[PDB]
């Protein structure tokens, strides 16, 4: 019964990188997305700011969480909760103080919460190559991302689920656009272009009298939020090793299952999905070297020196995985 | 009747085909009869081993999904865009520039480009928080839907007209069609035209004046513009046809405006029947959209599009003359 006290204790670390999200998932009876989102909304006073009825928020969150699949090892409600909490921490970085409006903050967090809802455990390419109904619906482009958005928004229409019921028409319109822009940017096929623009921004960065980042147009503002959520989505390798390894174990299980389906169909097996020819350690070093570090090193420069500890952890984790290779 | 229809279809290769007459003489099956005629004309059934019964079955099914109660965006418009693309594909300057598969894609794309159109615009669907807009995240809403429906119908009993195409040919065709239809989104017109101009400025042709394309990027770009031109070809057709198209689109527009007014929404351009100037609208449409596009296409295939451009300018002059004062 006092399990509630332990859960409440763990939630006290909501503003910290390295939150025990798996512990929270268990303590909450598999409701990590609901309790973490609720905690963050309270912390940021979002219910008051946007006049969100608490029962409406909880009802929508439970419904949203219900639409993530419990039988998918990585792309589930725990991942959603993790991305939400990570985005929440990134939004609080000193270099971004007073930069974003409450609506933009709300957009980034909501986008993080719905960014992978109803994920089937297989990639866009798998869905395209197998002529899936989802790929048919979305014409082979940002198939899953479009779906995550459609489901996330559609659920707002369920009984007592419209958490944005008291926003003005203009606020709702702006929020919807920002959320779409953010989730569509999580498509890995857009990673290189997204990173290229972030690098350009860092190279031409301008700060205010306080040293805080200066963003004076939608293009730049949405770009930072897109990269912020993308960094959160790719934050596993930057977390304490015990968390990172659990995430890796989970994604490998999901990858291997996709590989088994591809093999059975006579399809070429996707990278990292062949359990018979796998090099988990080498794959993590590659993932960090070619994707995660290039991105995070750039984000760290944008908010320097705010993310130095996060970058240090990432580099330590890369060294650790690399050390398991010299055989 | 079947004799009259057969005779009208004899001009399938001519700009200005009596598409409305064909729609009447075919029991409102202009898309099916015109697509079939074009496929036979290009020997596409034998080339891609397309069972006649399969093609007809798919075509009738596709045509059935265009709304007969929508004045403009219906099966007649689809048939007209298909026939217009078919003629533009026979442009001397583009002779032998495209493969049979690419030709099949351009024509297929034209046939399905507006399927299941509800009679209202993307902006209307977005502003009314429609299910379509919810599904497609306010991004090229109708275009995405037209493609989804067009492809899904191929899965109906005896409707897979691409059944005998190789796995790669099917993948290639699907990609080209998506690329083409998404390009019909008017919100992409200015960028599409801008890039067309760029192509014209650096174009390269043979001694005989045949256009030289170097890769898929070039070939698909020309195809996107070709179909876009076909979609915006009404003002370049014989006046009798152009006026019928205008009457039809205005009716569709006014009906949308009535819905916007009732909902308390801002009425879209040309949709307010109480403050409408049809003639002035046509002149503006030609001056800012249609002429700039066709003048550019004309240069690309110079001088094969001169007659089309001449007709457009004649129609512009006529519509302007219907404006008093
Ligand atoms: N721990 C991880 N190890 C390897 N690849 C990962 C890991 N976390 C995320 N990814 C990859 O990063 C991608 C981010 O977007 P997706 O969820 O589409 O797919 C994810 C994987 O391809
Ligand atoms: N005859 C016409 N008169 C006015 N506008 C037209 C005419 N034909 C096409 N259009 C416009 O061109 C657009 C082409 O794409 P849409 O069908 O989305 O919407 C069409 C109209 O906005
Ligand atoms: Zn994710
Ligand atoms: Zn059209």
């Amino acid at each position: 019964t006092e399990q509630e006290d332990v859960l409440a204790k763990e939630l006290e670390d909501v503003n910290k990188w390295g939150l025990h999200v798996f512990r929270i998932a268990e303590l909450s009876g598999n409701r990590p997305l609901t309790v973490i989102m609720h905690t963050i909304f309270q912390e940021r006073d979002l219910l008051k700011t946007f006049k969100i009825p608490v029962d409406t928020l909880i009802t929508y969150l439970m419904t949203l969480e219900d639409h993530y699949h419990a039988d998918v090892a990585y792309h589930n409600n725990i991942h959603a909760a993790d991305v939400v909490q990570s985005t929440h921490v990134l939004l609080s970085t000193p270099a971004l103080e007073a930069v974003f409006t409450d609506l933009e903050i709300l957009a980034a967090i909501f986008a993080s919460a719905i960014h992978n809802v109803d994920h089937p455990g297989v990639s866009n390419q798998f869905l395209i190559n197998t002529n899936s109904e989802l790929a048919l619906m979305y014409n082979d482009s940002s198939v899953l991302e479009n779906h995550h958005l459609a489901v996330g928004f559609k659920l707002l229409q369920e009984e007592n689920c419209d958490i944005f019921q008291n926003l003005t028409k203009k606020q709702r319109q702006s929020l919807r656009k920002m959320v779409i822009d953010i989730v569509l940017a999580t498509d890995m096929s857009k990673h290189m272009n997204l990173l290229a623009d972030l690098k350009t921004m860092v190279e031409t960065k301008k700060v205010t009298s306080s040293g805080v980042l200066l963003l004076d147009n939608y293009s730049d503002r949405i770009q930072v939020l897109q990269n912020m959520v993308h960094c959160a989505d790719l934050s596993n390798p930057t977390k304490p090793l015990q968390l990172y390894r659990q995430w890796t174990d989970r994604i490998m299980e999901e990858f291997f299952r996709q590989g088994d389906r591809e093999r059975e169909r006579g399809m070429e097996i996707s990278p990292m999905c062949d359990k018979h020819n796998a090099s988990v350690e080498k794959s993590q070093v590659g993932f960090i070297d070619y994707i995660v570090h290039p991105l995070w090193e750039t984000w760290a420069d944008l908010v320097h020196p705010d993310a130095q500890d996060i970058l240090d952890t990432l580099e330590d984790n890369r060294e650790w995985y690399q050390s398991t290779i010299p055989q």
